[PDB]
């Protein structure tokens, strides 16, 4: 699919649009299935727009899946 | 350490300098130990300068570790 490691949230892209693009690229990648979720998490933390990076880092340590982080961000927009 | 998913080979950087920076950042990351090598491999394929990306994709399917890919590239420079 798309080169997942190149994906960053662009200035006309919402967080969720970026999350969806990123996840699709990771799912289509050659990565071991068990690495998908931690790579997605790291890319949300590092590759979203800076304001979103700053919101994600306020999330509790108990939020450990991509879906939990997505709900955390969208519920605060 | 450094945000590994942001790392790309810059125009004044050699391939090996980029590989070393990338690997250090991945080693310092929160990634599961078993995901380090496949993430490194993917980042070499996607985040090096375009001419290097094109050289890496000529490598045999038998080269499966970061070190094998590093030797493949450096031995051809």
């Amino acid at each position: 699919a798309g080169p997942w490691a190149d994906i960053m949230q662009g200035p006309s892209e919402s967080f969720v649009d970026f999350a969806n693009r990123l996840i699709k690229a990771v799912e289509g990648s050659d990565l071991p299935p068990s690495c998908r979720a931690p790579v997605i998490i790291d890319c949300f933390r590092q590759k979203s727009q800076p304001d979103i990076q700053q919101l994600i880092r306020t999330a509790p340590s108990t939020l450990t899946t991509p879906g939990e982080i997505i709900k955390y961000v969208l519920d605060r927009q």
